């Protein structure tokens, strides 16, 4: 992929946002911005130029699943890649995410190697 | 350009003629036809198309299989793809977005509906 792909990392926990940012950076991706809930996320997405969204499941104001749905329903950004971050490999939560159009999901905590592999799978389907 | 070449994909020839007639009515006269996903790739491979309009259900290779094939290919990856679905099933609308569709329209539709769908796609693409 283009090393300049612009990512948005969304989590209300500042430490995790910083952790993910470090992992992306280690993978060669330095163009990353943060948001702390789905509302903040949506306000930032409107400026434009984002190519990928990495979002936690649980957040105040607007959670992960609601963030996903909004993007999926928006004409200008309906096809934006969205990787959902979840706390346990719970079949039923994973199902909720697939039903909402998630591009992929990852279980936290995760290593750089796992992140790389989940990104690479989304890239290949979208010819990124 | 009103010279942008479309590929219209559906196994029902009558629906293909309709779509081709709605395009002419909008000013687009450079239109080709394909009967299934297989036949469509066969043409897209040969080059120079600028838009795909495809039905959801077709034999051999359906609309979602076609989109997926297109999106994974180097060259054809950025081609605009408008999916035609039979009813507003939320399930289909979402699977088309997760797969990279450019837009969707519910059949039967009008020249009017079609035009609005095309303009939003051209505007988001900067075409």
């Amino acid at each position: 992929a283009d090393k300049e792909l612009k990512f948005l990392v969304v989590d209300d926990f500042s430490t995790m946002r910083r952790i993910v940012r470090n992992l992306l950076k280690e993978l060669g991706f330095n163009n990353v911005e943060e948001a702390e809930d789905g509302v903040d996320a949506l306000n930032k997405l409107q400026a434009g130029g984002y190519g990928f969204v990495i979002s936690d499941w649980n957040m105040p104001n607007m959670d992960g699943l609601e963030l996903l749905k909004t993007i999926r329903a928006d004409g200008a950004m309906s096809a934006l890649p969205v990787l959902m971050v979840i706390a346990e490999a719970k079949k039923e939560n994973i199902i909720a995410a697939a039903q909402a159009g998630a591009s992929g999901y990852v279980v936290k905590p995760f290593t750089a190697a796992t992140l790389e592999e989940k990104l690479n799978k989304i890239f290949e389907k979208l010819g990124m």
